[PDB]
C-alpha cells in the first residue's frame, strides 16, 4: 500500500483536531493461514513463512515468502512490527525540528509517521496493537494513545500561529480496526490478516525462552501460581461419586475423545432424515399431480372451515346449553360528579347517623358496538375544578426554566388529554383504590364497618376486612342529584335504587389486582398520545375522534379493567397467525396449526368475544398472502390490516397492535392457581425416561426417544465448530486461553461477591410435614455467608471452593426453592440455591464464558454482532455474486429448552475445549445436577392435605397410587433431569453454536454440487444466541426456467432442519416462520428488506414502575433512565416529552396528592425552594426531550435560579409511607469542573438548542426507510433515515421540519 496518498485524505482547518472514532469489522472472509516454522537461537529468531494458497478474494498478496530473520534485541516487540512493515518508512524524526520547543518534555518523543504537506498541513500518525477480544480494550488503548500526546501538542501549538495539526491513531487486532482516519474496508482487512499471523509466531517463540516476555506484573504472577496449585492438588473421591449420583462413570469420558467418528453411519442416516422431508412437502403442500397455483388456494381455504368448526362445536358439547346472560364487563358503576372540595336499604341507613363454562354463540353484541361508538374522549366542561387546578400550578412552576413557544404549545396540548372523561373516571377510582389498599392490613371486631368519604368528590365507601386479608368487601353511595352525567354504555354493573339514594350489590376484590388499578390514569394519557401520533394527527391541532382511535383507545380500557390471564393471551397469540402471509409461493401459509393453544374452557363474555373474531383471521389469511410491490429500489408489501377489528393500515400500524396486554411486575404475587401452575411445568417429562442407559451417552440411534442423543454426531459437531476457531483467531487458541481462565479465577476475591442474592434456608429439619407447620420459612440474604468465611483466615475464591465441594458429597442433592413474579409472561420462575452450591457453580462460569467469547456467530457473551450479522450480509453478498441476487431465509425456535436436555452432553460438549487439568473438576461440578430435592410453599400444602394434575398430587400424598418424583410424607419434589433457568445459562449457549455451526457446513456442501450435476452459487449465514437462531441463504440464478428450479431446491434444505433436530436433542416448534423472502426476525426486531421495524408500545407501556428505593432524588434517576430506552426504540422528540408529563402525574400521587389530608403544605413548601431530595420533578427541554441524562438536567438548573446559592456549601403503602416521612451566589469554572466533569461540553450543546425555540415548519416526505444510526456526545442511537442540529430537525414529528 502507501501512506501519502493515505495522509491525503484528512484535511484540518484551524487549530487542532482528531477526528471521530470509526470501527471498521471483520467482514470479508480471508483465506487459510500460511505454514510457519520459528526457530529461536542464542544468535536470534529465524523465521520460514510460505506461499499462501491463492483466493479471489485476493488478500496476502502483500506478505512475502521466503526465510528470514528477526535480531533477539528486537523479539520482544515483533508484534508491533512485522504488521506495519510497508507504513514503516523508517526515519526517525524529532518533534524538537519541525515544532517549537516549550520544554514540556515531549521533544525527544518522536511519533512513527511525520508527513508534512505542501500547504502546511501536519498529521501526526500512531501505530498501536491489542491483543483482548473485549471492544472495551480497543476503545481504552485509544483513549489512552491520545493523552499519550494531547497536552504537549497543545502546549506547542498554542504558541504557534496559523495553527493546523491533526492527531491520527489506528488500532488493530484481529477482532476488530478501530482508526479515526479514513480507509478503505480492504486496508483495514489486510491489516487484521497481518497481525495474525505476526501473532502466532510471538506466541510460538515466546515458549522458547521466558526472558522474551520481559514484562508482566509482580502480582499478576502470584495469582496464576495461587490457582494452578489448586487443579493439581484437588481430589474428589471417585468411587464414591459413581455410588452416590445415579449416572456418573469417569469411563464414558475417556472414550468420548479417543474413539473417532463413524462416518459409515452418518452418511447413511443423512439420506434417510431427507426422504422424510420431501415426501411430506408434496403430501401437505397439493403439489402431485400438477396443479395451478389458483387452484391449491382453494382447496386450502375449504380445510381451514372444517378444522374450525370441529372446534367451536367440542367446546359446545360441554357447556350449559344457553344464548342470554346478564352480566357486566365492568365491574364497576358508570358516574362522573363535579370535583367540589331488602337490607342493604336499612344497612346503609343505619351506618349513615356457577363454576360452568360458556358456549362460544352467546349473543355478544353489548361489547361489539361500545367500541364503535362510546363516549370517552369527548371533552367535559369541568376542566377548570379542584383536582385539575391543583395539577396546572405543579406544572408552570417546574416549566420555569424554559419559557418558549414550544413549551405553552405542549402543555396546552396535555391539559386537553387531561380534561377529557375518560381520564376524569379514572381518577376517582384510583383515589379509591388507596383506601382499599391502605386499610387492607387493620384490626377486625366481628361486625365491623369502616366509613370514608373520598375527598374532591361526593362518594361514600363501606369496608369490611376479613381475617384472610386476601379479599375485601365494598359499597358506594351517593345523593343521586350529584351525578350529572354518565360514560354511555352497557358493559357497566346495574346499581340498586333508593328513592333518594343509589347504592351497589357488596362486591368483593382480591388483593393481587389493586397495583394495576392504581397505575389507570397514567396508561391511558400514553394510550391517548400515542395512537393520535400514528393515525397523522399533530400535538398543536383540534379535530374529531376519526373513529379507527375510537376502537384502539377503547379496546385498550376493556382489556385492563378485566384483569385475566387467558384473555391478555387471545390477542398475543395472534402474531404466529399473521406473520404466515409472508411466505413465499413454493409454500402455501399455513395459520391452522395454531389450533391447540386455542381450546381452553371460556368463562366471560369477553373471551367469547375476542375468540370468534380471532378465527376469521385464521380463514383470511389461508387464503391469500400478503402481496408484494416492488416499485423503487426497495420493496412494499400490500394487504395488510388489523386483526381483531378488520381494517386496513401500514406496517408500523400493525406490527404494534400485537402488545396490547403487555406489562411488567416484580411483586411475587401468591394464589393457589398460580403456584400449582409451576410446578406443573416442571414434572412433565419425568415419566418418560427412557429407563436403559445406553443412548445417553454410550452409543448411536437412528430414532430417538424422547430423551436421548446419538453420540457419532457430538463429535461431529464438536469438531466443526473447532475449525471456525482456528481460523479467525489463529492455531495455537489453547495456550492464550489457559493464562485467561488461570488469572481470571486466580485473583477474585472474597470480598466482592454479588451480595443481595436471595438464597435457601432448606436442609434436613424441613423435610416431614406434620411436625413443621406455624413455622415461618424466611429465606435469607448472602452478605452472611460472606461473614462466617473471612471469620476463618480465607481471602481469596480459590481456597473456600476444597471445603464447600465436601459439603455437597456428604450430604446428596441440591436443596432449591422457588419464587414466581406475576405479569403474564416472560421470565415468571426463579430458581434459588443455597450458599454451598453457588461456589463450586461459580467455577464452571468464567470456564466456560471464556469460550464463548471467542466464537463468531453466538450473540449473548459479544452483544456487538446481533446488528452487524443481518446489515453486513447485504455487502458480503453482493461481492461474490454481483448485483440481483434473491434473498431466501427462516427463523426458528425450540420448544422445552429446559426440562428436555439431559445433563450428560454439557459436560462432554465442553471437555472438549479444555486443556486437560480441568477434565476432572468440571466432569464433577456437573453431575451434581442428577438428583435435585425443591421445596414447595406451605400454604399449598395445607389446603391439599384435607381436577387436572391436582387429584394426582393429593393421590402421591397419603400413601395411595404411587409415583416417582414425589415422594409420602415428605415436603418436597424430586427429578432427575434437565437443567434450570438461569444456572447453566452459558454452557447451554455454547452447544446451540456446535449445531448451527453442522448445518452451515451442511448446506454449504449441498450447494457445491447441484441437482442435475451443476453447481449453485450462494452464500450462507447463521446467527443465534441462547434460544433462538436464524438462517440466510442467498442465490444467483442465472436464467429464467432456472430461477424455479433452484427455487424450489433451496425450499427443502430450510424445511428439513425440523427433522434432523433430534439427533441432537433439539424440539423444534410451531411458532417457527420459514422460506419468508426479503424478510428475517430475530429477537424481537424485524428487518423487512431495507426498513427496520421495532416494537415500541412495548416500552411505553412499562415506563413507571413503583419505585421501591429509600432516598428521594434516587428515583428520579430511575425514572429518567426508563425514558432513554423508549426514544431508541423509535419515537419522536414530541412525543417523549407527553410520556414524560405523565411520570410527573404519577410522582406527586405516591407523595399523597389524594391520599393525605394535609397537601397544601407540601404544596406551598416546594414553590420556595426547587431542589431535588424534597420531592420536586426536573422536567426536560421540549426539543431534544430525552437525550441527555439527569445530570445536564441538574446543570441547567445549577447555573439558572436558587440552586445556585444552595449548593455553595402491600407495596404502595411502605413507598408512601416511607415517602412523607422523610419531609458567592454562584460557582467558579474550577470547582465546577471538578463536580460536572464535561461541563465544557454541554455548552457545545446548551447553545444549539436555543436556535430552534420557534413553532415553524412545513410538511414534506422523504426515503421511506430506516436505519439504525449512533450518535455521539454518552452515547445514543436514534432511528431514522441514513450532527445534532439535523436530528433536532428532523425527529420533532414524521413528516415535518422544525425551522
Ligand atoms: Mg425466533
Amino acid at each position: 500500500m502507501n501512506l501519502e496518498v493515505l495522509c491525503g485524505r484528512i484535511n484540518v482547518e484551524n487549530g487542532l483536531s482528531l477526528g471521530e472514532p470509526g470501527l471498521y469489522d471483520q467482514i470479508y472472509d480471508r483465506p487459510g493461514l500460511p505454514d510457519l516454522d520459528v526457530t529461536v537461537d542464542a544468535t536470534g529468531v529465524t523465521v520460514d513463512i510460505g506461499a499462501v494458497p491463492d483466493s479471489a478474494s485476493q488478500l496476502g498478496s502483500s506478505i512475502n515468502a521466503g526465510l528470514i530473520t528477526i535480531q533477539l534485541s528486537e523479539a520482544y516487540k515483533i508484534n508491533h512490527d512485522f504488521t506495519f512493515s510497508g507504513l514503516s518508512k523508517t526515519t526517525d524524526r524529532r518533534l524538537s525540528e519541525v515544532f517549537p520547543i516549550t520544554h514540556d518534555g515531549s521533544d525527544g518523543m518522536t511519533p512513527d509517521v511525520i508527513h508534512t504537506r505542501l500547504d502546511g498541513t501536519i498529521v501526526v500518525v500512531e501505530f498501536s496493537t491489542t491483543r483482548s477480544h473485549n471492544i472495551g480494550g480497543l476503545e481504552a488503548a485509544y483513549r489512552t494513545k491520545i493523552e499519550k500526546y494531547r497536552d504537549p501538542i497543545s502546549r506547542r501549538v498554542d504558541i504557534m500561529e496559523n495553527p493546523r495539526v491533526f492527531f491520527g491513531v489506528i488500532v488493530v487486532s484481529s477482532g476488530g480496526v478501530l482508526s479515526n482516519m479514513p480507509l478503505t474496508q480492504d486496508e483495514a482487512e489486510e491489516l487484521m490478516y497481518r497481525f495474525c499471523i505476526a501473532n502466532e509466531i510471538y506466541t510460538k517463540a515466546r515458549s522458547m525462552d521466558a526472558d522474551i516476555e520481559l514484562q508482566k506484573s509482580e502480582e499478576e504472577l502470584e495469582a496464576i501460581s495461587r490457582a494452578l496449585s489448586f487443579f493439581s492438588l484437588f481430589e474428589p473421591n471417585i468411587e464414591r461419586v459413581e455410588g452416590t449420583f445415579p449416572n456418573s462413570e469417569i469411563k464414558m469420558l475417556e472414550q468420548f475423545l479417543s474413539t473417532p467418528a463413524d462416518v459409515d453411519f452418518i452418511t447413511k442416516t443423512l439420506k434417510a432424515k431427507e426422504v422424510e422431508a420431501y415426501a411430506d412437502l408434496c403430501d401437505s403442500h397439493y403439489l402431485k399431480p400438477e396443479k395451478t397455483i389458483q387452484e391449491r388456494l382453494e382447496i386450502n381455504r375449504c380445510e381451514a372451515i372444517d378444522k374450525t368448526q370441529d372446534l367451536l362445536a367440542g367446546l359446545h358439547a360441554r357447556s350449559n346449553k344457553q344464548t342470554s346472560l346478564n352480566r357486566g364487563t365492568v365491574k364497576l358503576p358508570p358516574w362522573l360528579p363535579k370535583p367540589s372540595s331488602g337490607a342493604y336499604g336499612e344497612l346503609w341507613a343505619k351506618c349513615l347517623l356457577s363454576h360452568e363454562t360458556l358456549s362460544p354463540f352467546l349473543d355478544v353484541e353489548d361489547i361489539g358496538d361500545f367500541l364503535t361508538f362510546n363516549n370517552l374522549l369527548t371533552d367535559s366542561r369541568y376542566g377548570d375544578e379542584s383536582i385539575q387546578r391543583a395539577v396546572s400550578i405543579l406544572l408552570e412552576k417546574a416549566s420555569a426554566m424554559q419559557d418558549t413557544e414550544l413549551t405553552h404549545a405542549l402543555n396546552d396540548s396535555f391539559k386537553r388529554n387531561l380534561s377529557s372523561n375518560v381520564v376524569q373516571w379514572s381518577l376517582w377510582v384510583s383515589c379509591l383504590a388507596q383506601e382499599l389498599a391502605s386499610a387492607l392490613k387493620q384490626h377486625c371486631r366481628a361486625g365491623e364497618f369502616i366509613i370514608k368519604k373520598l375527598k374532591f368528590w361526593p362518594i361514600y365507601v363501606i369496608i369490611k376486612p376479613t381475617k384472610s386479608s386476601s379479599h375485601i368487601f365494598y359499597s358506594l353511595g351517593i345523593r343521586k342529584a350529584d351525578v350529572t352525567r354518565r360514560l354511555t354504555g352497557r358493559v357497566f354493573s346495574d346499581t340498586i335504587d333508593a328513592g333518594e339514594w343509589e347504592l351497589t350489590e357488596f362486591k368483593s376484590l382480591k388483593t393481587c389486582k389493586l397495583t394495576n388499578l392504581v397505575n389507570l390514569p397514567c396508561t391511558m394519557l400514553n394510550s391517548i398520545a400515542f395512537w393520535r401520533e400514528k393515525l397523522g394527527v399533530a400535538p398543536w391541532l383540534v379535530r374529531k375522534p376519526c373513529s379507527e382511535l375510537r376502537e384502539q383507545v377503547g379496546l385498550t380500557f376493556l382489556i385492563s379493567l378485566e384483569d385475566k390471564s387467558k384473555t391478555e393471551e387471545i390477542i398475543t397469540l395472534t402474531r404466529y397467525t399473521q406473520m404466515e402471509g409472508f411466505v413465499s409461493p413454493p409454500m402455501l401459509p399455513k395459520p391452522q396449526k395454531m389450533l391447540g393453544k386455542l381450546d381452553g374452557p371460556l368463562r366471560t363474555k369477553l373471551q367469547v368475544y375476542l375468540l370468534r373474531k380471532h378465527l376469521d383471521c385464521m380463514v383470511r389469511i389461508a387464503s391469500q398472502p400478503f402481496s408484494l410491490i416492488p416499485r423503487e429500489g426497495r420493496v412494499e408489501w400490500g394487504g395488510t390490516f388489523h386483526a381483531i377489528s378488520g381494517r386496513s393500515t401500514n406496517l408500523e400500524n400493525m406490527v404494534n397492535s400485537w402488545y396490547i396486554g403487555y406489562y411488567k411486575n416484580k411483586e411475587e404475587s401468591t394464589e393457589l392457581n398460580a403456584l400449582g401452575e409451576m410446578y406443573k411445568k416442571i414434572v412433565e417429562m419425568e415419566e418418560d425416561k427412557p429407563s436403559s442407559p445406553e443412548f445417553l451417552g454410550w452409543g448411536d440411534t437412528d430414532s430417538p426417544k424422547k430423551h436421548e442423543f446419538s453420540r457419532s454426531f457430538l463429535r461431529a459437531a464438536c469438531s466443526s465448530l473447532e475449525r471456525e476457531i482456528a481460523q479467525r483467531h489463529g492455531r495455537q487458541w489453547k495456550q492464550n486461553l489457559e493464562e485467561r481462565v488461570l488469572r481470571e479465577i486466580g485473583t477474585k476475591n472474597i470480598l466482592d461477591l454479588a451480595s443481595m442474592k436471595a438464597t435457601s434456608n432448606f436442609s434436613k429439619d424441613w423435610e416431614l410435614y406434620s411436625e413443621v407447620q406455624t413455622k415461618e420459612y424466611h429465606r435469607s440474604k448472602l452478605l452472611e455467608k460472606m461473614a462466617t468465611l473471612i471469620e476463618k483466615g480465607v481471602m481469596w475464591y480459590i481456597d473456600a471452593v476444597g471445603q464447600a465441594w465436601k459439603a455437597v458429597l456428604d450430604d446428596g442433592c441440591m436443596r432449591i426453592c422457588l419464587f414466581k413474579k406475576n405479569q403474564h409472561g416472560g421470565l415468571r420462575e426463579i430458581y434459588v440455591m443455597d450458599a454451598n452450591a453457588r461456589l463450586v457453580q461459580f467455577g464452571v462460569e468464567t470456564m466456560a464464558r471464556c469460550v464463548c467469547e471467542l466464537s463468531p456467530h453466538e450473540t449473548v457473551a459479544n452483544p456487538r454482532l446481533k446488528n452487524s450479522i443481518i446489515e453486513n450480509h447485504g455487502l458480503k453478498s453482493a461481492r461474490s455474486l454481483g448485483p440481483g441476487s434473491i434473498n431466501i431465509n427462516s427463523s426458528n425456535d425450540a420448544k422445552k429448552w429446559n426440562q428436555g436436555h439431559y445433563t450428560t452432553k454439557l459436560a462432554l460438549v465442553l471437555c472438549w475445549f479444555m486443556p486437560a487439568k480441568f477434565h476432572r473438576f468440571i466432569w464433577a461440578a456437573i453431575s451434581m445436577f442428577r438428583r435435585k430435592k425443591m421445596m414447595v410453599d406451605l400454604r399449598f400444602l395445607a389446603h391439599l392435605s384435607s381436577d387436572p394434575f391436582r387429584e394426582a398430587m393429593t393421590d402421591a400424598f397419603h400413601g395411595n397410587r404411587d409415583v416417582s418424583w414425589m415422594d409420602k410424607g415428605r415436603t418436597y419434589i424430586k427429578t432427575e433431569t434437565g437443567m434450570m433457568q438461569g444456572i447453566l445459562h452459558f454452557t447451554s449457549s455454547l452447544l446451540h453454536s456446535c449445531v448451527q455451526s453442522f448445518y452451515k457446513s451442511y448446506f454449504v456442501s449441498k450447494l457445491k454440487e447441484g441437482y442435475m450435476g451443476e453447481s449453485i452459487s450462494g452464500v450462507v449465514d447463521v446467527i443465534e444466541g441462547s434460544d433462538d437462531s436464524a438462517i440466510m441463504i442467498s442465490i444467483r440464478p442465472k436464467s429464467d426456467m432456472d430461477e424455479v428450479r433452484s427455487r424450489f431446491f433451496v425450499a427443502n434444505l430450510l424445511h428439513s432442519v425440523k427433522f434432523l433436530n433430534p439427533l441432537f436433542g433439539i424440539y423444534s416448534s410451531e411458532k417457527s416462520t420459514v422460506n419468508t423472502v426479503y424478510c428475517v426476525e430475530y429477537n424481537s426486531e424485524f428487518h423487512f428488506h431495507r426498513h427496520l421495524v421495532r416494537p415500541t408500545l412495548r416500552w411505553i407501556a412499562a415506563s413507571h414502575q413503583i419505585s421501591e428505593t429509600e432516598a428521594l432524588a434516587s428515583r428520579q434517576e430511575d425514572y429518567s433512565n426508563l425514558l432513554t430506552q423508549c426514544l431508541e426504540g423509535g419515537a419522536s422528540f414530541s412525543l417523549t416529552y407527553l410520556i414524560q408529563c405523565a411520570q410527573l402525574l404519577h410522582h406527586y400521587m405516591l407523595l399523597g396528592l389524594c391520599l393525605h389530608p394535609l397537601f397544601g403544605t407540601f404544596m406551598g413548601m416546594l414553590i420556595s425552594d426547587p431542589d431535588p431530595a424534597l420531592g420536586f420533578f426536573l422536567m426536560d427541554n421540549p426539543a431534544f426531550a430525552g437525550g441527555a441524562g439527569f445530570r445536564f438536567n441538574l446543570w441547567r438548573a445549577c447555573k439558572t435560579t436558587d440552586l445556585g446559592r444552595k449548593y455553595a456549601y402491600h407495596v404502595v403503602p411502605r413507598v408512601v409511607a416511607a415517602g412523607v416521612y422523610l419531609l458567592g451566589g454562584s460557582l467558579n469554572p474550577n470547582q465546577e469542573r471538578m463536580l460536572f466533569p464535561q461541563a465544557q461540553e454541554y455548552d457545545r450543546v446548551c447553545t444549539l438548542l436555543e436556535e430552534v425555540e420557534h413553532l415553524t415548519g412545513k410538511f414534506v416526505v422523504r426515503e421511506r426507510n430506516i436505519v439504525r444510526s449512533r450518535i455521539d456526545l454518552r452515547s445514543v442511537r436514534l432511528l431514522g433515515a441514513p450532527t445534532i442540529s439535523q436530528v433536532v430537525r428532523m425527529n420533532f414529528f414524521p413528516g415535518f421540519s422544525l425551522e
